[PDB]
């Protein structure tokens, strides 16, 4: 079998994307925020608390004749930006772009953190990291996209993140129309759970690549791109008038800027992501002074590969027994 769905930037920055999966029986229809940097499916629901649900569409368990409890198991998870959810937990059957998974944990939101509330675009996560992370207790559970790879034609899904437009996420297949040249394939640890990988170096702009070894996560869920603090300072050095902002929380440049691209290596190959991929508009509305989509990762404990990273590329999960990532140019 194979899956394909269409993914939708939520806002004019980009700054995550929602696709349709369908809940339940009969279908219920609500827009997720793919997230290879987490393992936990949650979703907004008949069951959150009513204050801390604001024009998100919910997944109304009694209105599924395939739901069931999972009987006594509970979730709790908090994301690396301080936003937080938990709740209880059904099975039921989860499509996504035609490929269905039967007795999937469905993590239904009791409580969720402001930011949650706040995004009415974002009705729950699905997650793509490894089930390892998975936050369901008494009995871990599975990802999706570890339900579904016995399954499909090949045991990968494919992430093809748009620039201020759609993009989609493929199961089970790889589309050789949607890149350009071939695809690098990378070693991946497993260890924390994540799609970790080691990146080769950088550039800024037409400079010279810099050869180092750089390990980071491949994370759909993070908006940014976070790096180390010498590599940063090395990229906004290029940038008249951009600072650090302890205020504001990370680099800041001036509206009036050209920003230049910067080149991430996979192997022996190269990424190049646009300037204008960097630029995520005014701190405030009307202002002159303009937020970074590259920010220091000094103090999260990881490096980051986000969507500013991931958007400029075609990417290849692959979740063979010995999984790998793949990276093309688009």
């Amino acid at each position: 079998s194979t899956g394909s769905a269409t993914t939708t930037p939520i806002d004019s920055l980009d700054d995550a994307y929602i696709t349709p999966v369908q809940i339940g029986t009969p279908a219920q229809t609500l827009n997720l925020d793919f997230d290879t940097g987490s393992s936990d499916l949650w979703v907004f629901s008949s069951e959150t608390t009513a204050s801390e649900v604001d024009g998100q569409t919910i997944y109304t368990p009694s209105k599924s004749t395939t739901a069931k409890l999972l009987s006594g198991a509970t979730w709790s998870i908090s994301y690396g930006d301080g936003s937080s959810s938990s709740g209880d937990v059904y099975t039921d059957t989860v499509s996504v772009g035609g490929l269905t998974v039967t007795g999937q944990a469905v993590e239904s939101a009791k409580k969720v953190s402001s930011s949650f509330t706040e995004d009415s675009t974002i009705d729950g996560l699905l997650g793509l990291a490894f089930s390892t992370l998975n936050t369901v207790s008494p009995t871990q559970q599975k990802t999706f996209f570890d339900n579904a790879k016995a399954s499909l034609d090949s045991p990968v899904f494919t992430a093809d993140l748009g620039y201020h437009a759609p993009g989609t996420y493929n199961f089970g297949f790889i589309d050789t129309t949607a890149y350009t040249g071939s695809i690098t394939y990378t070693a991946v640890s497993t260890k924390q759970g994540f799609w970790e990988w080691t990146s080769t170096g950088y550039a800024v702009g037409s400079g010279t690549f810099k050869s180092t070894s750089i390990d980071g996560i491949a994370d759909t869920g993070t908006t940014l791109l976070y790096l180390p603090a010498t590599v940063v300072s090395a990229y906004w050095a290029q940038v008249s008038g951009a600072k650090s902002s302890s205020s504001v929380g990370g680099y800041v440049f001036p509206c009036s800027a050209t920003l230049p691209s910067f080149t991430f290596g996979v192997g022996s190959a190269r990424i190049v992501i646009p300037g204008d991929y960097i630029d995520f508009g005014p701190i405030s509305t009307g202002s002159s002074s303009c937020f970074g989509g590259i920010q220091s990762s000094a103090g999260i404990g990881i490096n980051i590969f986000g969507d500013v990273a991931l958007k400029a590329a075609f990417v290849v999960f692959n979740g063979a027994t010995t999984p790998t990532l793949g990276f093309a140019s688009k």
